């Protein structure tokens, strides 16, 4: 299969890509707004991209014979300017990583690959997840608005038989 | 400083695109030469590389009051035909980093800042350790035709008052 | 060494007279402003001046054969009238501190005392950490606007590799 | 009450200046002298005044009402010549601050103040403790000429229901 | 660098020589002066110099690839003829060998070599313990004039955050 | 006795001497041979000699009433230029050890001192087993050609009622 390696490495791309916005932005959430626990919420999304999120499609090459390409280009010229800004930002980034998901369970179904619709599945079920958990903090902002509260409820987040 | 801000800035820079180029040459490793522990040193180094080596910086730009910059641009178009040849690209890159940080403490102290040349005796410290335990692995490749001995020799190695 | 002899003994004086001074910002905070915890964080800052700050500049001073001089005037004649000005007072001090140890560093490395440029490492690293956990506090009179709500944070601030 | 206001205060400056003129006494006892325990022993009772006995203080003021005044003026420009005339000088200080609170005990029964006896009562025990832990000491330089004699016994030293 | 492995080599074979000396010291000491600790003492001196001070050189050679050197001639002609000046000689040594560290790291930071001046900077803390601690028992013969005193006090030496 | 002392005092110049011989042995084995194993057990060769071996002849001389003499002259001009060669320089100064012991025994029996042949039967036993311990390295090199598998060996080597 070519366009599952395509549509996969392209996944791989965008991964690396989110995880280096996300660390630049639990900088400026920590340094500019003083809301240190957003920024802790921020770099453990992060390290989750960075991490297992690549780790996981670099063994399944590993098993099933496919090759492996690494294009990065990411730059950071603008930032939100409050911290609601730069939550719903986060939301929008995963939004989208859903469709993408989407778009590669479709075409691994189209072409019968059995054992890349498997692999897929865990995907499909991560997308739900972290947007679920990213949505979370995103409505503390519109129930207060001191900024002490909310971060009590954040730090209290930060230290499921379907999706969890 | 702004001379110390650029220099810092470079700094992480680097160990990002080093982290990233690490681990691609550890996939290279472990799937086309079959040397699996090969792999996993080089994979252990790619996560120090992007893990504490700019999460110091990052830290570090919190507390004194300087200005956090994000440039990254990554692509492995070419990689060596064996596995001696893959580490001792390892080993030049680790040299490299060796005259860089010491561009950046003569810099440090030229200017009188004194909490920068604090912070940058770790790096000082930890470049000769890495290069150190690069070159234990690169040697064994002149000690043994087996390919199966040199990688238990790896794995034991994977499974000091001064420097460690 | 006449110039560090006279250095060490000025910073010892300045140690004595500022956790005077902070003692009693410690009973105002918590008297004459009902933030009982912002006392406690003040008076752990005098203790902290008042103990090791000087005990080690006292046993540094018997170790290489210099001498001691003891001349101490401390008068407090006006207090700010908020807490923000209180803590604010309190961070222009520590950043005078900062100066006044990177003065005695330089002028160590100028003579060729590599063993006072041992010893005060010590001071330049806890400057920007007594900096920093000051800043801190600092930070939350600009989050809120409840008296409360600010001494609760603080009080779960009362009860680093590089740095810390 | 304005004239306890005044003794207190009072008080409270001379416990201060004692405890820093003991710092310098401990110093000089360890260094030019060869005694480090007589040090240990001076330094111990430095600790105690610049402490509690000031630290009570404080406390008592938040509670009843009354102000603080911080004003100290401390200075060393002559020691004695001996360890013998050291301790003997420990003496007289500690005397003296026996009268000092007896006379305050007088001023606190004569105003019906039933409040500042039952909180000088402390300071009127601590006082005879403390001088008689440093007659024990002063009376050892009465029995021996050797120094390393002395120096044990006071090392032991260092390392009851109505007084103690 | 040429005057840094000259220099390290030196001081390799001035340890050597010390420890060589120091043994014959230590058991002049017990057998012609009747003072056995002092004979201990002297013993873990030669060991603390013929072991870990010229282990960590060997080793730092290993690290950075300079080259070893070995050229020692001792011979113990003279001895003291009491034990007083047997420590006093003890002393001198100690007191040399500081002034020698001190020229090493001025020389390592005049050629930009910040691994040499990372890596002396153990040794130019030691310096200071090891005198103190000979000082320490220098001091004994000037306090007492019973031998049996002095043996006591010094088996008992026998059996800090900056220096110790 | 002055045979006797004469042959102690040889006897203790020879074990300083090679002392020294191992250790420098031990630097040229694991820095330029690529053998860090054997290089450890040339280390403690070395560390053997310069402790017990001659520790034992100072007690000795402190009991009954012999002399002590230093004199030491020790130079490395030529290395070996293999592992082998290395190791079987190393037997060759063990073996000629066994004959220095052996004329000590004679002359201790044709004095008719006979608590100097109780002393000198450590020695006579000592030397049969280093010599066994150090020729089991020595046959390795003939058994194979493969440095790794050689160094395996020798790492487990480094990790009996009548010799041992
Ligand atoms: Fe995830
Ligand atoms: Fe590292
Ligand atoms: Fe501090
Ligand atoms: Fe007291
Ligand atoms: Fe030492
Ligand atoms: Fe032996």
């Amino acid at each position: 299969s070519n366009k599952i390696n395509d549509a996969l490495n392209q996944h791989y791309k965008l991964n690396v890509e989110l995880g280096l916005v996300y660390a630049h932005y639990a900088h400026v959430a920590d340094d500019e707004f003083d809301m240190p626990y957003l920024g802790k919420f921020i770099q453990h999304l992060s390290e989750d991209k960075l991490g297992v999120h690549k780790e996981y499609i670099s063994d399944y090459f590993k098993r099933n014979g496919m090759k492996l390409k690494t294009d990065v280009s990411v730059a950071v010229k603008s930032i939100p300017s409050d911290a609601k800004a730069l939550i719903q930002e986060v939301y929008a980034r995963e939004n989208e990583v859903r469709d993408h998901v989407k778009a590669i369970a479709k075409l691994a179904l189209a072409e019968d690959d059995y054992e890349s619709f498997y692999f897929i599945q865990w995907y499909v079920r991560d997308g739900l997840k972290d947007l679920t958990e990213v949505d979370d903090v995103v409505k503390l902002f519109n129930s207060s608005n001191d900024k002490l509260i909310i971060e009590e409820t954040i730090k209290e987040m930060v230290e499921h038989e379907i999706w969890g």
